[PDB]
């Protein structure tokens, strides 16, 4: 199973791994002043990092299936997409491009929200060429997609 990380950046089980250098998640980075849910129409911006915004503090963008988006989050999170909980699927009609996420396989993925509310990833380059949807979330925890 892909590990979770606490807001001090320590692995809560298993062994820790680094993010792909080209991921939109840049570590180390603070987070977890507050858990702040946001709507997809109110996804945060880069310049919210220091000030926060109207809705509260901002460490970046987090997402889990539902879809549920957060601009900050205090509990355990994934730093890489837990691919054991994804399944192969055709490209969807995408509604939003949300960042570049490291897969639990070490590869870079483009991450999208689909019209059907699914979170989908597509491999960024190389032999890979894979499209997968996030279908299970047994630890009910988001991916940290981007850090501000
Ligand atoms: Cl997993």
């Amino acid at each position: 199973m892909e590990p979770l990380y606490d807001k001090n950046g320590a692995v809560l089980f298993g062994e820790p791994s680094d993010t792909h250098p080209q991921s939109t998640l840049k570590l180390p980075h603070p987070r977890g002043e507050k858990e702040v849910i946001v709507g997809i129409r109110d996804l945060p911006r880069k310049g919210d990092c220091r000030t926060g915004n109207r809705l509260g503090p901002v460490s970046g963008l987090f997402v889990k299936p539902g879809p549920v988006f957060y601009q900050d989050y205090s509990g355990p999170v994934y730093h890489r997409a837990p691919l054991e909980q994804f399944k192969q699927a055709p490209m969807c009609e995408v509604t939003k491009r949300i960042g570049r996420v490291t897969g639990s396989d070490g590869n870079l993925y483009h991450m999208y929200v689909c019209t059907d509310g699914c979170i989908l990833v597509k491999t960024a380059k190389r032999e890979g060429q894979d499209v997968l949807k996030w279908v299970y979330n047994v630890l009910d925890s988001p991916i940290w997609v981007t850090s501000c």
